[PDB]
DNA sequence: TTTAAAGATCG
DNA sequence: ACGATCTTTAA
């Protein structure tokens, strides 16, 4: 199982085996919520359509793809012992929020992801990254993970857009996998959760397969009722299980 | 300016 | 999911 170079929510590494089992074969893979791209990095499709609402995330991916060697040499210089302290971290975080250069922002973004608190990605209403210092012993520089991403990305297109627009890029030879933000166990609204299901039912009706992963709750059962859903027992957090909704035509 | 409740901030 | 301290919202 290949590892992503970013710390990110929805790593789904223990679920990668289960996703691949229920993921239909196809020419292209559409991923509306790509995030760290663990599925993209652990599958074998000829083409990829990868999208996310996070503009920093998509901008980083393009730069890693198009300017690989340049980016790696610049980002590696930030992973040295003297950058592992609060004062330097908050200046880098400020430099990121004031930078207008996509390349420089992409470099700092990896630093903030690996040195930041719990690898979180948080913004205020001004679009300013405000995650505090993480205080780790020795943050890992994912050089191998970076180069592997860049190679894999040669057959991929990245778009910063909502799920509705990205899924509309799907043709007959494409498969769609969806990993939306988790459903409430007790932001991404409930309407969007149900909307995603509606669009999914549209694609199948049109001969495009769709696979959706989420928690196993009462709401997810109802949203994904028109799909041959399967369950997997991760069983921890009450104990909650993961639901895999498959819209096979 | 008053005001009570809600939302936003960021370590 | 935390919390002291900001800003916001409406009459
Ligand atoms: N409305 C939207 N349209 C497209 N992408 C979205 C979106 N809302 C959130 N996303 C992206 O989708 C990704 C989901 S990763 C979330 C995985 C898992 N469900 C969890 O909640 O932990 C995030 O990186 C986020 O940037």
């Amino acid at each position: 199982k290949n590892r992503a170079f970013l710390k990110w929510a929805g790593g789904k590494y223990p679920l990668l085996d289960d996703i691949k089992r229920h993921l239909p074969k196809g020419e292209c893979l559409v991923e509306p919520f790509v995030g760290a791209g663990s599925v993209f990095l652990n599958t074998d499709f000829s083409r990829y359509i990868l999208a996310d609402i996070n503009s920093d995330l998509i901008s980083l991916y393009n730069i890693v793809k198009m300017r690989t060697d340049e980016y790696v040499q610049a980002a590696r210089e930030l992973f040295v012992p003297e950058t592992n302290c609060a004062e330097v971290y908050y200046q880098f975080r400020e430099e990121f929020n004031k930078s207008q250069d996509p390349f420089r922002r992409a470099v700092l973004f990896l630093y903030l992801n690996r040195y930041g608190y719990n690898g979180l990605c948080r913004y205020n209403l001004r679009g300013e990254f405000n995650v505090p210092f993480g205080r780790y012993k020795k943050p890992y520089f994912p050089e191998a993970e970076l180069y592997h991403f860049a190679e894999k990305a040669q057959n991929a297109f990245f778009y910063c857009e909502s799920y509705a627009d990205s899924m509309a890029r799907a043709d007959d030879s494409s498969v769609v996998y969806c990993d939306p933000p988790y459903a409430p166990l007790s932001s991404f609204t409930l309407e969007q959760q149900a909307h995603l299901a509606e669009i999914a039912e549209g694609l199948v009706e049109r001969h495009i397969p769709v696979l959706i992963s989420n928690h196993d709750t009462m709401l997810t059962r109802e949203w994904y009722q028109r799909a041959k859903l399967h369950v997997v027992k991760v069983r921890r957090s009450k104990k909650v299980d993961e639901l895999l909704a498959l819209y096979k035509p």
